[PDB]
């Protein structure tokens, strides 16, 4: 199993869940998945940019106790998924 | 991008790294990957059984501060990967 490919597939999966969670306040599976990724990886977006908007607009999805400020200087979720499969 | 499939692929990736890490004291990439999965997911094996032996024989691969005792009653890494993609 190629690490790059699987990392890509997981980031792809996370992006889809993130999209569903922010647009549809009723897509509760997506919300749970996103929240679990965020709590597990200590991040709140696919990019610094989307982490910012998420933290401002829907901070319930971000790691507990996280701020806009913190969520703006954290690694994004793509980097953290990368770190997971690379062993960093 | 099916959750079941990606979960399976990640568990398969994790299993490959775990195998490499325990048998080959020189496979340093594998050790790093395993340690990062374990620290991130708070687990130490593919099963309760392998978590036990890992925690006994190579506890350096387990989450920091974890005991054999704890590592024997934690969720295994497959369950935790499951929880990650299901949103638990």
């Amino acid at each position: 199993v190629n690490k790059d490919q699987i990392a890509k597939d997981v980031k792809q999966f996370y992006d889809q869940a993130l999209q569903q969670a922010v647009v549809d306040d009723d897509a509760n599976n997506a919300k749970a998945v996103v929240k679990t990724f965020h709590e597990t990886l200590d991040c709140c977006g696919s990019s610094t940019l989307t982490a910012l908007t998420t933290s401002v607009l829907k901070n319930n999805l971000c790691p507990s106790g996280s701020n806009i400020i913190s969520n703006l200087f954290k690694e994004d979720c793509h980097q953290k998924i990368d770190d997971l499969f690379s062993g960093k």
